[PDB]
């Protein structure tokens, strides 16, 4: 075994023995249960590597360390005394960077709420923070039941620990106190960051029994982020499919990743230094060394030149680098260290940025090929990540082609992109298992959706400044992309708020994301069931976040031949509407802008205005038609029934039941008229 695969594997395992020692398998701390359940897997099955890793948990210079070491005898592994000595060391400083076991993992938007154990990767039905319920020991033996069965069968692998890690440990509490909102696997997966940047830092023993790593600036803080996407996605004309724009869409996805893996890869690091990659922003844990500044240099001068010459000014990434301490991962308290660093960090990203200078596409052949993927898209299983002219390749990033997966082919590449689960399965063991999550529903107007979390920068560098930690802030991003990239597609397939469309049988929206991710939300479809989806997806949020955040939004109507970009522009417009009440907190609903708060929309203007005039006018001769009309147009003389004209009366009065009604009535015309 490799010193650094050492190194990553024993950070991601330091920590096993939590769940065993709240299973109650063995005895002692977890220290030594998780050692003893390593060695447990070492003999039952025979990968005797599980040995040599059980040591890393076995702490977290002593007689009995040395001796344990030599009992093991790491020469076996192709090790020496001295690695395994460095890779304890470096390990146990990891987890400094980075008490009642019944206790659950309390939620991000309220450590008051906490989340039942739960296992990812199946029927994910948003497990949403509820009251204070301690976790029995025998939860985590049907969870240490599971882990075991996986970790038997995984490859003692980074890239298949990982997902194994994340399975089943991303609703385990990390340490037992009250309000700890960092799940068991943010830990694991930090602690193996941070571990495998100071192997590559070249720190030592010596240097952590020093200090010297929680002092000295040994590694990089790295962040990335795409500008120009609008433009990128839906600067298309009316020729252009929705097929298209969501080729076009995942194309972007794998353009980002394409940069991600080439950091990964030159940097000699693991998929768990990516802190996070959301919406193309990434952050990324690093070795800050000569070498490694200077293949960051090449590789992003290297994709910059790649996206001017395919695209022009069109998409622009910035890439920047910060120079950090150990102990700023942290706050020292008082010091709020690490939201400093982050904030030189995004100023350095903002000046990057200023440095940045078809029928459809405008510029056509890659237009060619994102209609053949936007074909594939229903059996894609995935991408193949390979050499940028080698066979199969459909589309290229900066550095490489990408070989769709479909759910006939066989998987092909170096590193394997898989779509929406944890589970490798088909693809080949030499390859690089990654996966991707994105939501990918798919089904007189049409109507088109823009969601965006209101400041949402705010929130991250203080908010409700709970998430000034490395790890608080991995927890907070990855809480945020399960709702963006998974829980909004439970509402788009099991909806329950039809008050415009009706209950009638339980069905799916008419509708199709085209992308969702990072904090918004592009959607089109029928345009009521785009109106309702609106606002079950908002109150989801609503109580997802328990009102900490809140969201904008535009809903545009449009006919057929409508070019995208102007779509586009013209919902973006109406969602500035509605960031532009104070507040924000609300949706402007139609093509004009008057613009509500979303409770205001469905109780008053929905299920008060709206349904008045509907249930009043259902079937009846005398068309609504002819009364609205002449009503959108002195109260006697315009002169129903006597108790439908009245409540109409007081509501015309001055104050904001006036034009939540005319909304109401310009709801009744565009059900109703033909
Ligand atoms: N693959 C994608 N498809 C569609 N939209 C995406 C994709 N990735 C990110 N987005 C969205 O695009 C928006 C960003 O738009 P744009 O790049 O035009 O401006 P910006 O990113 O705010 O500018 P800057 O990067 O300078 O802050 C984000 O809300 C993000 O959610
Ligand atoms: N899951 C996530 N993890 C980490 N960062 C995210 C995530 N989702 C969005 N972000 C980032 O948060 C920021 C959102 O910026 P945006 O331009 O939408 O403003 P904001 O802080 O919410 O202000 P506003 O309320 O106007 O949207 C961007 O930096 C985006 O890349
Ligand atoms: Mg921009
Ligand atoms: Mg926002
Ligand atoms: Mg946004």
């Amino acid at each position: 075994m490799e010193i650094d695969e050492l190194t990553a594997l024993g950070g991601l395992l330091h920590d096993i023995g939590k769940p065993v020692q709240r299973a109650g398998l063995y005895s002692g701390d977890h220290s030594t249960q998780g050692a003893r359940f390593l060695r447990d897997l070492a003999e039952n099955t025979g990968r005797a590597e599980y040995e040599l890793l059980s040591l890393f948990s076995e702490f977290h210079n002593d007689e009995l360390m040395i001796r344990r070491i030599k009992e093991l005898s790491p020469e076996r592994f192709g090790l020496t005394m001295e690695d395994v000595l460095n890779a304890l060391w470096i390990v146990y400083e990891a987890d400094n960077l980075a008490p009642q076991a019944s206790r659950p993992l309390y939620s991000v938007f309220n450590p008051g709420k906490a989340y039942p154990w739960a296992e990812l990767d199946f029927e994910k039905e948003l497990p949403v923070p509820g009251d204070v319920f301690s976790i029995r020991s025998q939860d985590y033996r049907e969870l240490v039941k599971r882990l075991w069965e996986e970790l038997s069968k995984a490859k003692l692998r980074s890239d298949r620990l990982l997902p194994v890690l994340e399975k089943y440990l991303t609703f385990v509490s990390s340490v037992t106190s009250e309000g700890n909102i960092i799940s068991l696997y943010d830990h694991m997966r930090m602690t193996s960051a941070i571990a495998l940047a100071m192997l590559r830092a070249g720190c030592t023993a010596e240097d952590v029994r020093s200090g010297r790593c929680r002092k000295e600036k040994r590694f990089l803080l790295i962040e990335g982020d795409f500008s120009g996407i609008q433009d990128f996605i839906y600067r298309v004309s009316g020729k252009g499919t929705l097929k298209y724009l969501r080729a076009r869409s995942a194309y972007l996805e794998l353009i980002g990743w394409d940069v991600v893996l080439e950091i990964l890869s030159r940097l000699g690091l693991t998929r768990a230094n990516v802190v996070f990659n959301a919406g193309g922003h990434f952050m990324i844990i690093a070795q800050n060394t000569p070498d490694a500044v200077k293949e960051l240099e090449e590789i992003r001068a290297k994709a910059v030149e790649w996206l001017y010459r395919e695209f022009e000014s069109d998409l622009y990434l910035a890439i920047e680098w910060e120079p950090v301490s150990g102990r700023e991962f942290g706050r020292e308290g008082g010091k709020n260290l690490f939201a400093e660093a982050r904030k030189r960090l995004k100023h350095k990203l903002t000046v990057r940025k200023l440095k940045r200078f078809c029928p459809v596409c405008g510029r056509c052949p890659t237009c060619n090929r994102l209609v053949s993927l936007g074909g594939n898209l229903p059996k894609l299983l995935g991408f193949g990540r390979t050499a940028k002219n080698d066979a199969g390749v459909l589309v290229e990033g900066p550095f490489s082609g990408f070989v769709p997966y479909l759910q006939g082919g066989r998987p092909v590449g170096e590193q394997i992109l898989v779509k929406n689960t944890l589970n490798p399965g088909e693809i080949p063991e030499s390859a690089q298992f990654v996966p991707y999550f994105v939501a990918d529903y798919f089904k007189a107007r049409l109507g088109v959706l823009r969601l965006d979390v209101d400041n949402l920068g705010q929130a991250f560098t203080h908010g409700f400044g709970k998430f000034n930690t490395i790890s608080r802030t991995a927890a907070f991003s990855r809480m945020l992309s399960l709702f963006f990239r998974q829980h909004i597609n439970y509402v788009l397939a099991r909806p329950k708020l039809r008050p415009i469309t009706g209950d009638d049988p339980a069905r799916p929206r008419e509708a199709t994301i085209i992308y969702s991710g990072g904090d918004d939300v592009f959607v089109v479809g029928a345009w009521d069931d785009v109106i309702e989806f609106g606002i079950e997806l908002r109150e989801r949020f609503h109580e997802f976040t328990q009102g900490k955040l809140t969201v904008s939004a535009g809903i545009g109507m449009f006919p057929d031949k409508y070019p995208i970009s102007v779509m586009a522009r013209e919902v973006g417009d109406l969602e500035d509407a509605a960031k532009s009440l104070p507040g924000k907190n609300g949706v402007a609903l139609f093509d004009r802008e008057f613009t509500f708060g979303w409770d205001e929309l469905l109780s008053k203007v929905i299920e008060e205005k709206y349904r008045h005039i509907a249930d009043y006018f259902s079937g009846n001769e005398e068309r609504g038609m002819a009364f609205i009309y002449k009503l959108l147009e002195w109260v006697y003389f315009l002169t129903p029934f006597q108790q439908f004209a009245n409540r109409l009366h007081q509501w015309f009065q001055d104050p904001t039941d006036a034009k939540q009604l005319k909304t109401a009535l310009h709801l009744y015309i565009y059900r109703t008229r033909k």
